[PDB]
């Protein structure tokens, strides 16, 4: 036992344990994940624009990052202070959740395995042992997108051997030490386009995840937890992919489930047929899905949500859909949001009556002034403009 008590840098106040050299990722996985109340991705770090990279990074894929306690430590610390849950092994006042090793290195990558194992792509950044490790993980480890810095020592040495009489400059420039630690280097070349040397972050850093990972529907899917759709559109969908049949459509509806209005424009100009798209088992699972409505409410004042409740509660308030644009729209304002419905209504036709309706709804959804006046206005706008035309 023993330790197992927060203490706060006066503040940076944060989480340690005294764990000891073995440990269960079970046991880790619960004080983390219950225990402290704390990721789509996992970063590992082995020690300006390293800062800039490593914060919006974290930022974005909201990931945790594992870095020595001791305070290159000193360096991301720095950087953080210019509220992402890193986690610190080793005890610098940034970093929170510390987790110790009495005596660590084994009980930790047990547990990032363990960790993995859940349904979590890891890369590790890096800037003697260390080319040890690297091998390590690039090797045991199928999934390793290290990435080299430019910092020197040994993470130089190991760019400079990646990138390319050589290998004896490079053993002098080391200085039979060295021929015994080029056996690795030797599979290096082998292991060469897996793990690939950062150039002189956060784009390059996601885009290594994406190559690590390796078929559009698989790289989409991951993406879509990221939201990183103005960036990832570039790689996931280039000329020539192979774009499954049926993997689009579960993908669209994925997308539709979440309030991700680039995807769906992405999806639609991939060439998503919203006329053979639109189903009515697949209204009735979005309307019946709760995740991401007081509509539920409004269902007990008017167990699976069909159709005919949704037209009862609609009538109230005021297999194909030959104009699907009209339900995405009522259910967009139905559902309380801002963005999909306005563009529902821009694509769909007949915008006048679209947005009387949805002007009308949305006074009294609320028994809402900001929504009713914009949708007002759009109307008006819109006769204005064609008013003076003709």
């Amino acid at each position: 036992t023993d330790a197992f008590g927060t203490i706060e840098f006066q503040s940076n106040k944060a989480m340690y344990v005294r764990v000891s050299f073995d440990t269960k990722p079970d046991l880790l996985l619960h004080l983390m994940t219950k225990e402290w109340q704390l990721p789509k991705l996992l970063i590992s770090v082995h020690g300006q624009v390293f800062g800039k990279g490593l914060i919006k990074a974290a930022m974005t894929t909201g990931a945790w990052i594992f870095t020595g306690g001791v305070n290159v430590i000193r360096h991301v610390g720095d950087a953080l202070k210019d509220k992402i849950c890193t986690i610190g092994i080793a005890l610098n006042s940034m970093h929170s959740h510390f987790i110790l090793a009495d005596n660590e290195v084994k009980l930790r990558r047990q547990l990032e395995k363990h960790i993995s194992l859940q349904k979590v792509p890891v890369v590790a950044l890096i800037v003697p042992n260390v080319i040890s490790i690297v091998l390590e993980y690039l090797r045991d480890t199928p999934p390793v997108p290290v990435v080299v810095c430019d910092g020197s020592g040994r993470a130089s040495d190991i760019l400079a051997f990646g990138h390319k009489s050589l290998r004896d400059q490079l053993l002098v420039t080391i200085q039979t030490q060295a021929q015994h630690l080029f056996i690795i280097l030797m599979e290096c070349m082998k292991k060469k386009e897996l793990i690939t040397v950062f150039r002189m972050i956060d784009l390059a850093i996601l885009t290594a995840l994406l190559k690590g990972a390796n078929s559009a529907p698989d790289q989409l899917s991951l993406a879509l937890a990221w939201n990183r759709v103005d960036i990832a559109r570039s790689q996931i969908f280039i000329y020539g992919q192979q774009w499954p049949v049926g993997s689009l459509e579960q993908a669209m509806l994925d997308a539709l489930v979440l309030d991700r209005v680039d995807f769906v424009k992405l999806l639609i100009e991939n060439g998503v047929s919203m006329h053979r798209f639109l189903t009515i088992s697949r209204l009735e699972e979005l309307y019946n899905t709760r995740h991401g409505n007081t509509l539920y409410h409004l269902v007990r004042d008017v167990y699976r949500i069909s159709l005919i409740d949704i037209g009862l509660v609609i009538e109230y308030l005021m297999n194909h859909f030959p104009f699907p644009f009209h339900e995405l729209m009522v259910w967009a304002v139905l559902m309380k949001r801002q963005k999909m419905a306005l563009f529902f209504w821009q694509h769909g036709e007949e915008a006048m009556a679209k947005a009387l309706v949805a002007c009308k709804l949305c006074k009294a959804m609320a028994h809402l002034n900001h929504n009713s006046r914009d949708f007002g206005q759009l109307a008006v706008e819109l006769l204005d403009q064609s008013y003076k035309q003709d």
